[PDB]
C-alpha cells in the first residue's frame, strides 16, 4: 500500500487511470500538497479567481488540490535561463492523458508531423495569463469534470509582441519569446511576486490593443529549457 499523502495518491489514480507508488515514481517528479491556508495557497485561489475570461462562462472553475512540482533535473535544465528578466508564472491547460508524459518529459514542442492547426506562432510551448484560456485546452466535459493544470516559471526575457498569426522560423536577435496581444490583459498595476516569479493576477481589464486577432494573451518559449514547472492543479469545472 502507498506512503504516499491521500491527495497525491488521488492524482496518481487520476494521471494513469501498477501499485501507486511504482506509477508515482514513473512521473520522475518530486509532488507535495501545498497547504490549503498557506500564502502560496492564497495568491493561486486569486490568480484562478480573477484570471476566468467573461466569454468562458460555460463553466466555474474551483481549486480542490494544489501541488508543488519538482521535474527531475529541470533545475540544472533551467540554469542557463534562472536569471534572464521577465520571468512568468503562467498556466498551461492539456489533457488529463497527457500528464504522465508531460511530468515524465517536460513540456514539449508537437513534432514535425503534427497539425500546425491551434498555434497562431507555430510550435512552441504556450501559456496563457488567463486561467479559462487555458483550462479550456483540459477538454473536460460535465461527464468528466475534474482537470489538471500547471503553473510554471516561464523566462520570457524580451517579448516579441505580435497581434496577428505568424509561424515564426527564428526569433530576432535579441528576443527570447513570442506575447501574442489581447484585447483584454491582466491589470499590470495588481502584478505580485511570488519566489522572484511575476504573477499576473490582476481582473481582466481592456488593454486598449487595437487591431488584434486575440482576446486574450498568449506566451509562447520555442526552447523546452525556458520552463520551470512549479505547481500542478487539480481543478473542478462546474458546467452551466
Ligand atoms: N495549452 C495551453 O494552456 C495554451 C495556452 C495559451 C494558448 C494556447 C494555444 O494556442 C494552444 C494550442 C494547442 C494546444 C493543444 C493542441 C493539441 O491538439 N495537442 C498538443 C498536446 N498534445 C499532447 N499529447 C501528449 C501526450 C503525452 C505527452 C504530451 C502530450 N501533448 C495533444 C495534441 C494544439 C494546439 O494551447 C494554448
Ligand atoms: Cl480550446
Ligand atoms: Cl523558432
Amino acid at each position: 500500500k502507498s506512503k504516499l499523502p491521500k491527495p497525491v495518491q488521488d492524482l496518481i489514480k487520476m494521471i494513469f487511470g501498477d501499485p501507486i507508488d511504482v506509477n508515482y515514481e514513473k512521473l520522475k517528479t518530486d509532488i507535495k500538497v501545498v497547504d490549503r491556508d498557506s500564502e502560496e495557497a492564497e495568491i493561486i485561489r486569486k490568480y484562478v479567481k480573477n484570471t476566468h475570461a467573461t466569454t468562458h462562462n460555460a463553466y466555474d472553475l474551483e481549486v480542490i488540490d494544489i501541488f508543488k512540482i519538482e521535474r527531475e533535473g529541470e533545475c540544472q535544465r533551467y540554469k542557463p535561463f534562472k536569471q534572464l528578466h521577465n520571468r512568468r508564472l503562467l498556466w498551461h491547460g492539456s489533457r488529463t492523458t497527457n500528464f504522465a508524459g508531460i511530468l515524465s518529459q517536460g513540456l514539449r514542442i508537437a513534432p514535425p508531423e503534427a497539425p500546425v492547426t491551434g498555434y497562431m506562432f507555430g510550435k512552441g510551448i504556450y501559456f496563457a495569463d488567463m486561467v479559462s484560456k487555458s483550462a479550456n485546452y483540459c477538454h473536460t466535459s460535465q461527464g468528466d469534470p475534474i482537470g489538471l493544470i500547471l503553473l510554471g516559471e516561464v523566462a520570457l526575457g524580451n517579448m516579441y509582441e505580435l497581434k496577428h498569426a505568424s509561424h515564426i522560423s527564428k526569433l530576432p536577435k535579441g528576443k527570447h519569446s513570442v506575447k501574442g496581444l489581447g484585447k483584454t490583459t491582466p491589470d499590470p498595476s495588481a502584478n505580485i511576486s511570488l519566489d522572484g516569479v511575476d504573477v499576473p493576477l490582476g481582473t481582466g481589464i481592456s488593454s486598449g490593443v487595437n487591431d488584434t486577432s486575440l482576446l486574450y494573451n498568449e506566451y509562447i518559449v520555442y526552447d523546452i529549457a525556458q520552463v520551470n514547472l512549479k505547481y500542478l492543479l487539480k481543478l473542478k469545472f462546474n458546467f452551466k
